[PDB]
């Protein structure tokens, strides 16, 4: 059972192998890594975790009570009933050892951030010129003014705001002022993005970072090398990047950090972003562009803002009912109509079940790519034409999670697919560790734009109908975005806010510096 902590193995397959008191304080760390893996929480309560064993081994009470308290008296589990900023539940929070200690890290490195002035000895040399605030709005604007004499700031705006052109500014100014600016995304096509918009050169936050088998190059005993850090997409990294992060920005070094609070929250425990816009100095752009005012999916997506599904029916927002048990095919068939693969991309929310991502991929390969004899991977087969998706890092060939690739040929048990350049042939394990990437699902396609979208919503996807899972799929269209399933689909979805994640990274903050010195 001590095989429930070895990255890899778990209590999953431990357990159908193996009543005993090793079974139980397991048990109870893995009610707490279910929590982390499905609702994103960074803790539980006690009476939680202690529902969660009796629920995952059907324990009594009792029993789930002495296998959490096991669980912390051997280190295995972390109990906190520290009065934080607000303190009065009768109730302690528990915590996987590493998580607890992750968020007590970046709560103490955001506060030194936040409470220390930007230098070299204590130096300036970051002025604000009526020429730099060219075109720029009073907010956009106060970004610039914000960062001098503030380390960290933060950036926050929806997609009809100007993000790109203040985060152009801030380059601009501080290149001129002779600073070393890195320009950083969670994904390689939000890195791509945020180099093209400010004319220079952006890495995926791991690049930037010097990933590999070892872990991050760069940290507090090797800052990553620049006095101003741009991170753009920042609602896609939890705690545990985020740490990474900060704790490589060199000393008296500047972050500003850029994100949209409303797109889906981490894949990973916490919410960093909703923690620093309430902590850190923090510009909230608020002001939509002309051209963007006009935009029926931006005003869909702020319509979901106000628990409000689209007004469909125009040519670049409209939806088609689709029955989802065999609706997949004529999903296909409407790609078709918009000019096939090229012309428009498929998105829905779940991987499995009626227009999953499965069902989807099996149509698009079958209309727009029919054969025979492919190589067989995660799910389905590929075959050369095919677009594929990695799905976790090949540390060996150097593909990151998420790259998307192209299929050139199949032949025995072999593939050889070039992603990005990097023309790779995979065999055995790490064929599956691809899936086909006709269709991709919303979380997977965060950080991504494309002209139009075919976005699949459905009571099918019950469990992940979700305002901020609309509102990403929404925002993950620039021109144009047609739906197909159910209307009202899309109502549950608007409706529903999300569930609250445990996280205590604000209180920890607020703790540091409003209740200190």
């Amino acid at each position: 059972f001590t095989l429930t902590e070895v990255e890899g193995i778990g209590f999953l397959t431990a357990d159908k192998l193996w009543d005993d008191p090793r079974r139980l304080t397991a048990a109870a760390v893995y009610a707490l890594q279910l929590a982390g893996t499905q609702a994103g929480h960074s803790f539980l309560p006690r009476s939680r975790a202690e529902k969660g064993v009796v629920h995952y081994t059907r324990v009594t009470p009792g029993q789930a009570r002495l296998a959490v308290e096991t669980a912390v008296e051997l280190g295995r589990l972390s109990e906190d009933d520290s009065p934080l900023f607000a303190a009065a539940t009768g109730e302690g929070r528990i915590y996987l050892p590493h998580v607890l200690r992750a968020e007590k890290k970046l709560a103490s490195l955001i506060r030194t951030l936040l409470a220390t002035p930007p230098a070299d000895a204590g130096n300036d040399d970051w002025a604000v010129p009526k020429k730099a605030r060219k075109g720029l709005s009073e907010e956009q604007a106060s970004v610039l003014d914000q960062l001098a004499g503030h380390r960290l700031v933060v950036l926050t705006g929806g997609p009809g705001t100007g993000k790109s052109t203040t985060t152009k500014a801030v380059a601009d100014l501080a290149e001129s002022l002779g600073l070393e600016v890195g320009l950083c995304a969670p994904t390689g096509k939000a890195a791509r993005r945020l180099g093209e918009v400010t004319g220079r050169t952006a890495s995926t936050v791991h690049r930037l970072l010097g990933y590999g088998p070892q872990g991050f190059r760069h940290n507090h005993l090797e800052p990553a090398p620049y006095d101003l850090l741009i991170v753009d997409e920042v609602s896609m990294m939890g705690d545990a990047l985020m740490l990474s992060l900060l704790a490589a920005v060199p000393p008296g070094a500047r972050v500003l950090l850029v994100g949209d609070t409303d797109q889906l929250p981490p894949v990973d425990a916490g919410l960093p972003l909703l923690a620093l816009a309430q902590a850190a100095p923090t510009i909230k752009l608020t002001q939509v562009y002309r051209q963007a005012a006009k935009n029926p999916i931006i005003q869909a997506a702020h319509g979901l803002l106000h628990g409000e599904a689209p007004a469909w029916g125009d040519k670049r927002l409209n939806l088609t009912e689709i029955e989802p048990d065999g609706g997949a095919r004529r999903v296909a068939l409407m790609v078709r109509e918009l000019g096939g693969p090229g012309a428009v991309q498929v998105l829905t929310p779940m991987r499995k079940g009626p227009l999953g991502m499965d069902h989807l991929n099996y149509h698009l390969q079958a209309l727009f790519n029919p054969g025979e004899g492919g190589v067989r991977i995660a799910e389905g087969e590929a075959r050369p034409g095919d677009t594929v998706v990695q799905t976790k890092n090949d540390y060996n060939n150097e593909i990151f999670n998420g790259t998307l690739g192209m299929v050139l040929k199949a032949e025995g048990a072999r593939l050889t697919v070039d992603f990005d350049g990097n023309v790779v042939e995979l065999t055995g394990a790490e064929l599956f560790n691809l899936q086909l990437g006709y269709a991709l699902t919303v979380h997977r396609a965060q950080g991504s734009e494309w002209g139009t979208v075919l976005g699949v919503l459905h009571e099918a996807h019950m469990p992940m109908l979700s305002r901020n899972l609309v509102y990403t799929a929404l925002t993950r269209a620039r021109d144009r975005f047609f739906s197909a399933g159910s209307a009202s689909a899309w109502q549950i979805a608007a409706a529903r806010q999300r569930e609250a994640r445990n996280t205590a990274l604000l209180e920890r903050i607020r703790a540091h510096l409003e209740h200190h010195h």
